[PDB]
C-alpha cells in the first residue's frame, strides 16, 4: 500500500527568495538523509525506474520574481513525498527526523512537522491533479546522438509513451507486469513547465486529468508518480473528487 506524507517547512529567513530549479538539490538531500539511516535504500532512491516520487515545494502565498526565483510570502510551506514501498518512506522519515534541515539555494529551512496523509481509494476511474510535473519522453534525432524529446498531453505519442513507461516501471518496481495493462486519460486542465534538473532542462506538464482503466497502474502512479524521472521530484499527483 505504500505511504504518502506531508513535510511542513519553516524558512529560517523572512520573505526569502528560492531559485526555481531546486529539484536535484532537494533530491540529493533527501537521499543523503535517508542513506545515513539505511544505506541499502539508496540504490532504490536513485534508480531511474522511480521507486518513489515527491512534489514541488508547495507555497500557500508566493510571488514569481523573474530572473530571481520564488519569493515566499508565507510560513505555510509543504513538501509531499510518496512511495509504494513503506520501507522507503520510513527510511526518509527517520532520515529527516535525524537531520531536519534543508538548503534550497541560499535559503535554509527547518522541518516543522511530518504528517502521514490518508491514502485515498483508487478506482478504475480517477481524477488526478499534479503536485509535481508529469514527464513523458520519446527519442528524436539530434546530430550524431539520440536526444530525449519531452512530450505533452496534446502530442500524438504522449499516451502510448506514458503507457509504456508505466508498464516498464511497474515491472521493475513491483516485480512483474500488471494483469491489466490498459488505460486512457482525458485532459481537463494543462500548463507546460520547464525546469533545470542538475544540468539539463526537463519539460513536463502540470495537469488535471481523468484516468480510465487499470486499477493496478492507477495505484502505481498514485503511489510512485506518473511518468518518468519521478525520483527527481516529478509526476506526483493527488486525487480530487471533482475539478
Amino acid at each position: 500500500g505504500g505511504m504518502r506524507i506531508e513535510i511542513k517547512l519553516l524558512p529560517l529567513q523572512d520573505n526569502p527568495v528560492i531559485p526555481f530549479n531546486y529539484n536535484y538539490e532537494l533530491y540529493s538531500q533527501i537521499v543523503e538523509k535517508a542513506g545515513a539511516i539505511e544505506p541499502r535504500i539508496v540504490k532504490l532512491l536513485e534508480s531511474p525506474h522511480g521507486y518513489w516520487t515527491f512534489s514541488r515545494i508547495i507555497i500557500r502565498k508566493r510571488e514569481i520574481i523573474p530572473e530571481k526565483g520564488i519569493k515566499i510570502l508565507s510560513d505555510d510551506i509543504s513538501l509531499y513525498i510518496s512511495s509504494s514501498n513503506k520501507e522507503i518512506i520510513k527510511g526518509i522519515v527517520e532520515g529527516i527526523e535525524k537531520s531536519p534541515e534543508f538548503k534550497i539555494g541560499d535559503v535554509g529551512f527547518l522541518v516543522a512537522d511530518i504528517k502521514a496523509l490518508k491514502s485515498k481509494e483508487i478506482k478504475n476511474v480517477n481524477i488526478f491533479s499534479t503536485l509535481s510535473p508529469i514527464v513523458v519522453r520519446t527519442v528524436k534525432f539530434e546530430g550524431d546522438k539520440l536526444k530525449h524529446w519531452d512530450l505533452y498531453p496534446h502530442d500524438e505519442l504522449f499516451l502510448d509513451r506514458l503507457r509504456k513507461v508505466m508498464l516498464l516501471r511497474y515491472h521493475e518496481v513491483m516485480g512483474d507486469l500488471p494483469e491489466d495493462k490498459d488505460f486512457r486519460i482525458e485532459l481537463i486542465k494543462f500548463k507546460p513547465t520547464r525546469l533545470i534538473v542538475k544540468d539539463s532542462y526537463i519539460r513536463g506538464s502540470l495537469m488535471v486529468f481523468r484516468y480510465y482503466g487499470s486499477k493496478e497502474i492507477a495505484k502505481f502512479g498514485y503511489e510512485n508518480g506518473f511518468g518518468e524521472k519521478t525520483n527527481l521530484g516529478f509526476g506526483m499527483v493527488k486525487i480530487i473528487e471533482e475539478q
